[PDB]
């Protein structure tokens, strides 16, 4: 209704579990607030150059701007932060990409990024983190990290189920817990906020299934379920058990030694994938001390959030980390950093996160060639030390490029 | 009743907020399971040598063994994992120290370490992490880390309030949430485990109060409240607001710029302590990229758990990290690592965690001199590269010592 659909261009189609991508697909993009105004132009330009180069003019993306966040209120009016037609247009065109998003405080508005994930049921937050050679790192051996994070997106304490201290609601549920359920375990029941943490069987088996499948499809070496199950037995500990059960039941997993670890034979390469588990706080220690031992990771919403932010910091990629939210019916690729308003409009932030999310988008579309040209470009620009301000501070002998120019530097190394 | 109280020795007394420590105090210690059998002898020996050296024979600790964990079932019978008299004896003698503890699986027994903390209301988990010069680290600059963690111990999802998927209880609370509270936000209400997350005003203001107080008493530069409040507004976000409120209300905090940060003038050194906050997942990134910016940290139970484990890994101290659980009526110092049963009895694990917890014990008792001799010993043994197996693997040119012998090496560098 305020989105203008491209006259040239054809909708991607879902013909039962498989994308049928035309040569001129319409892709919805959300520009993003803050520095989205800098990074999203850089991404449209390098993706265009990568499909122009890989398919020699046969394929072309018809980009369609849709709205969410601060720009949505400037287009539809001050009150609409998430238009109902963004949800419909992402549902319809199947794959979309977005920049950083501002959620307002003061108006009872819950996180717009988590709202897109939940409203569209994009239950997989996929976070690949690997080291790009030559980026400045705080650790001695960043090259040892090559992990892919499957974070569950639709349950955990992120479901937003909570009531304020001293609200009627809070008083009411605390009353139910103490009188009807007999909980004598709340230390101070007055002036007390309450949050609900759900974890279901369906919720964890659909995310773990996608994790093992990813591991078979890419011949990864192991799947690690991380959980804090010693303290949370019926939510986090239920996640590890349902995950091992699904590896037994659906993938024909077998005990290594006398457990708990399983082996799943890859039906294509013949190799064995270890299904193991580690407690979440020991895992935060293990990615730093023994990163080469881990590969595909499956975990719940909050842990997945902490794990990927932590891992993206140790490989030097807080600003070049890609991400995707994948459901059964659509997928949303995204800059995983914030809107950083102080730099907005200055053409200086790193466009690397949304560009590498666009290569995840292209690879998902089946446009592997265009996608390999982007990570080729990326490795070469970073190796050339022809780099953005955030990388140049920490490097010696680098050439400082604006946001837009690092875009050109990715095209030059293609 | 099976503890034998020392014939020589006198109880420490609490004479309103202040410990009155005799020259021959009786200290309860829990030996610990697993490698507790190796580390606790090493600690009794170096603490004895430190008080013998500092006070030239005037002071002496009368050690009293009390029981919890696997050793408790060998002394009181197979069913008693936590004797009621351990709780009483720690309450009574005021300060105790413990080794690692085995919680059994299969018998519905919840974490014995969290049970001691809750049952005794030791609401402060204090975790000091600093780098000891010369220990092998995975990061380029471990020397930049000097932080003290005030983790809340009595609320959060750690209160153990949860019900199994498909249990009657679970069905009942899910029914209450959907019908009486109107929650349409649980994605799959069948086969669903539920955990409760409480956060009260009293609970967070008593921990934040102790954090600021610590900062005044030791002239630390800042107190950072870390929370995941953008998603959990009424538990984690309530923690940051109550913490800033307490810094305004009780410490006379003033706005820096136009907020949110506050300044608290130290009434003894005249210096300004910054009260700031950072989101928990960005913080996990910031301790690795800008560790020199943080100092005292205040946070809830789960975050505090993750933060300290992560920070102890980057300074090389997964096995030499000390810790304390402090309440208004008693304190329990502890090895913060696990029972590691494969090494138990072999005299090879690092006794460093429980020894540095004993220096926290001595400092708490007011025996500062004996306590400075232990960290003097520690720095010198580690600097001598006269070290335990876990440190020697990662170092070149080290001399390998058994557990007991690293104890002697701490006494030799005193």
């Amino acid at each position: 209704s305020k989105v203008v659909v491209p006259a040239q261009g054809k909708k991607i189609t879902l013909q039962n579990g498989k994308l049928n991508v035309p040569e001129n697909p319409i892709i919805p993009y959300i520009e993003g607030d803050g520095i989205g105004v800098d990074v999203t132009p850089a991404m449209l330009k390098v993706v265009d150059a990568a499909v122009e180069k890989a398919y020699k003019g046969e394929r072309k993306i018809s980009w369609m701007e849709i709205y969410t966040g601060e720009k949505s209120t400037q287009v539809y009016g001050q009150d609409v932060w998430l238009p109902a037609e963004t949800l419909d247009l992402i549902r319809e065109y199947r794959v979309a990409i977005k920049g950083p998003l501002t959620t307002p405080v003061g108006g009872g508005i819950r996180s717009l990024n988590v709202a897109l994930r939940q409203e569209l049921d994009l239950y997989i937050c996929l976070r690949p983190v690997r080291y790009y050679q030559g980026t400045p790192s705080p650790v001695k051996h960043p090259e040892l990290t090559d992990m892919v994070i499957f974070r569950e997106n639709s349950e955990d304490i992120y479901a937003g189920i909570e009531w304020k201290a001293d609200s009627a609601d809070a008083e009411k549920v605390i009353k139910f817990l103490r009188e009807e359920m007999g909980v004598k375990k709340i230390r101070f029941p007055e002036h007390c906020g309450i949050g609900i943490k759900p974890c279901s069987e369906e919720g964890t088996k659909r995310l773990v299934r996608a994790a093992i499948e990813y591991a078979i499809a890419n011949d990864r070496d192991s799947v690690t379920l991380v959980h804090k199950g010693n303290i949370m037995k019926f939510t986090e500990g239920a996640f590890k058990d349902w995950g091992y059960q699904l590896a037994r039941e659906e993938f024909g997993g077998e005990l290594i030694d006398g457990g708990p670890w399983l082996k799943v034979k890859n039906p294509n390469t013949g190799k064995e994938i270890v299904i193991k588990d580690v407690i979440a706080d020991a895992f935060l220690q293990q990615i730093l001390l023994r990163p080469a031992e881990y590969d595909v990771i499956a975990c719940m919403n909050l842990n997945g959030d902490y794990i990927s932010d932590a891992l993206a910091a140790q490989v030097g990629g807080i600003g070049i980390a890609p991400g995707a939210n994948i459901g059964d019916e659509c997928a949303l690729f995204e800059a995983t950093h914030g809107t950083a308003p102080k730099y907005a409009g200055q053409d200086k932030v790193n466009p690397g996160s949304i560009i590498l999310s666009a290569e995840m988008m292209l690879r998902h579309m089946g446009w592997t060639e265009a996608a390999d040209l982007i990570v080729k470009g990326m490795e070469g620009a970073i190796n050339a030390k022809t780099v953005t301000y955030d990388f140049e501070r920490l490097m010696d002998g680098a050439k400082l490029l604006k946001c837009s120019e690092f875009g050109d530097a990715i095209i030059e190394n293609m």
